[PDB]
């Protein structure tokens, strides 16, 4: 019959995307689960707009043109797989499952080898952009059976945000990898939002700033370097005043929530090898911060530095070191999430796109920022960059950086405002740059204690120690 | 017949462990899934002690008194679940299996639920202290069967090393609960690796010191508070000459090796969204460390600052406050784990004993070390203890520590020396102390681009923002 795709899965996500597929001239079939809410769609959002409705799930199947496509836009896990296996019986081979919602990437690789055994066609994509991105262009990052691609295309391009003309959409890669580099996003997400919360802790707490100086700085950050949504909203959220004129902000119950996507990230690294240390630190803060009653025990009894009201003499030297600190830790996360997108590619065979990646994170998408702007920029350039911060731009802004980095850090180090995320930063830079780390004694300790071996520098190999041969000593 | 029990699989550490129990005048019944290693041990150190062969596995199980005790020492995985399954057969009603390999522990909750429902017995089992640990006294964590252990106790009380007369060994709990705390012990020396490596790196790197005095300060740290296996090896790793008189240790290639049992205590943390920070520095730096190529080449291009010959004019402050931030953090790592201990315990349903746990690793264990003592100690008068940090013996050292803490991550922070397990220990120590942490910001983040919705302060709480329920604000 007649409708380019239908989706099923009717929240105010769902909702958004085919509004936003009917103005770019699609004919789109909504349905659900149930009906109250196709019915109620109908009546009043969708009314004069190319969306039609289903009462079935096979009046929903007959609406659609072929190769069907069939998007669902449900909560993860068992729901996705309900919907799954009462759909693909009333299905025929080049039919495309389309499957939108935030679901771990491996349930993704095994429901695209399933369908696949079948002859059903599968496409799980990452969404990004939340209620309002959905309605006018959301970050779109397809992955699963390639063959499904030149028939989705159109339809996700088009919806897409856009960036300087190009669409924040490509193809991401076979299997689970559309779900699996939106994890990767909102492991990032999780990264800045810690570092922009590190940056007002120290303003507010060693700096003695108001909420609306804090506020003032963060405008001042999005004019420059750091120009950003997160850092647009938190400089929003600053300056919002409760129906009391007192900051509304520092009402609100500091135990951060996670729904799971943001521990995936650190645990994919911790199973892929990879040091993502910061989306760690930034996953085990919320963690602490759940924490409150734990907290207020340990505040009354636990001592620490006193925090002086003339800690910080020069306001402007101040904020400009934060600044620098705020930003090199942001490329350290970003070169640390990159990493792990290059691993993965590596061990699951996928074919990963790092320009296209950046892309789809350049618009639509929470992590949204200028700043991603460039590192597409740098990826194109050479998309075989080992490194983002390899990159002369990124290595540049990390040489500017390195006073105002090191100087925000002990400063919060000599007054007690607990900076993770920064922390973990420069300490994995520091690493990262170090030719020789202490490893070497950790090896020899693991040799001593299990015999578990050593290899030896290739400019120390020797008569005993030779290269490329695992050496056990007797250390006692 | 004739055999309190019989251990399968001849490795270095089952070997010592038969000899161990032969030493402490039990008959053990010897075997392995082939024979070569059976009739070898039985001709040389299994020789003139109570130490009897097998050649079927039938004839393994024929040689054992009733209850049939039954030892694996084998490679995780498939291989114990091999043994298993030929064993099962062979055995009746009130038989105990026991794994004392390092699995992983949800593979314990599985192999004594279906062992359960034959009705045979299971004991998962730590076991720490390495070849030689292994035969004068390791460090046993049983858990699975409770019915189970008055059956091994005796045999694995009187093997097991002593700390002040107490047999580090006591029933850990149900299930997969001893290879549970073993896997946390493994993540806690991690840990403790790394905070040694810390220090060490400082000293070469910061300090300009030569290895044989970075082992004569672990020489004087180990005459004091650090008092510890692992403080000790060190020392004696950092005074061990090549052949050639040059330091051994500086021409080992540094990347570290892990087997696993270290990634799944970060893993598990996340899991159970405890912020086990420290470790998963540790994993992650071993990660990092596992680089080399890319160290180097990001050695050459990556700036940082210049380390004067002049950086440490006090080499006795430096020290001291050295000594302070190995203690202090090793004390935040500590805390952790036992958090971690303390959450496992609530959410699995299992009833965890701290100064058990704590014994267990006072000795046998490569964590051994005078300051677990003072953790038994802290369990003892208090098992109920939130956190080991509002111990007063913790507290005072932490107290004791500030200034030396901060002074050596300032130092290795203003010099370009990484210190993630300092630094996250240190970040960790201000958060938790923190009666408000900067998630109030976070919570209003996620609230803002996605409506996720939070709870006030109950200080705060008013005619909006009523306390104990979900608030969202427009805030466009």
């Amino acid at each position: 019959m007649s409708a380019d795709f239908g989706l099923i899965g009717l929240a105010v996500m769902g909702q958004n995307l085919i509004l936003n597929a009917a103005d770019h001239g699609f004919t789109v079939c909504a349905y659900n689960r149930t009906q109250s809410k196709v019915d109620h769609f109908l009546a009043n959002e969708a009314k004069g707009k190319s969306i039609i409705g289903a009462t079935s799930i096979e009046d929903f199947i007959s609406k659609l043109k072929r190769p069907r496509k069939v998007m669902l836009l449900v909560k993860a896990g068992a729901p996705v797989d309900a919907l799954i296996n009462q759909i693909v019986p009333l299905l025929e081979k080049g039919d495309i499952i389309i499957d939108g919602g935030n679901s771990h990437f491996p349930d993704s690789n095994r429901r695209y080898e399933e369908l696949k055994k079948k002859g059903i066609l599968f496409v799980g994509s990452g969404v990004s952009g939340g209620e309002e991105g959905a309605r006018y262009g959301p970050s779109l990052m397809p992955g699963g059976s390639e063959e499904a691609w030149p028939h989705i295309k159109n339809i996700f391009q088009s919806i897409s945000a856009k960036s300087d003309g190009e669409p924040c959409c490509e193809w991401v890669g076979p299997a689970g990898a559309g779900h699996y580099v939106k994890m990767v996003h909102n492991g990032i997400e999780y990264g800045d939002m810690q570092l922009i919360c590190e940056a007002y802790d120290i303003m507010k707490r060693l700096g003695g700033f108001t909420d609306k100086e804090i506020s003032d700085v963060f405008a001042k950050w999005n004019n420059g370097v750091l120009d950003s949504f997160l850092v647009e909203i938190t400089r929003d959220i600053l300056k919002f005043d409760d129906v009391d004129g007192k900051p509304l902000v520092e009402k609100i119950m500091d135990t951060a929530g996670q729904k799971g996507t943001g521990k995936w990230t650190a645990i994919n690294a911790l199973d892929l090898g990879m040091p993502v240390t910061l989306i760690g630190e930034a996953v085990f803060a919320r963690c602490l911060s759940a924490l409150k009653n734990e907290r207020i025990r340990a505040s009354k009894v636990l001592p620490g530095p006193e925090v002086p009201k003339d800690a910080v003499k020069d306001r402007e030297q101040f904020v400009d070191d934060l600044e620098q600190a705020l930003y090199a830790s942001k490329i350290i996360s970003y070169a640390q999430g990159f990493m792990l997108i290059r691993e993965a590619a590596a061990t699951y065979g996928w074919k990963l796109n790092n320009p296209a990646i950046a892309l789809m994170w350049r618009g639509g998408c929470i992590i949204r920022s200028v700043f991603l702007g460039q590192i597409t920029k740098a990826y194109r350039e050479e998309p075989d960059l080992e490194n983002l911060l390899f990159n002369k731009f990124f290595a540049d802004a990390v040489t500017k950086a390195q006073s105002g980095w090191r100087k925000s850090i002990a400063l919060a180090t000599t007054y007690g405002i607990p900076t993770p995320a920064f922390s973990t930063a420069l300490s994995f830079y520091d690493g990262y740059r170090s030719e020789r780390l202490p490893a070497n004694l950790l090896q020899a300790q693991r040799d001593y204690f299990g015999a578990h071996t050593f290899r030896v520098l290739p400019e120390c190999a020797s008569d005993n120690l030779p290269v490329d041969k695992d050496i056990h000593i007797n250390w006692t």
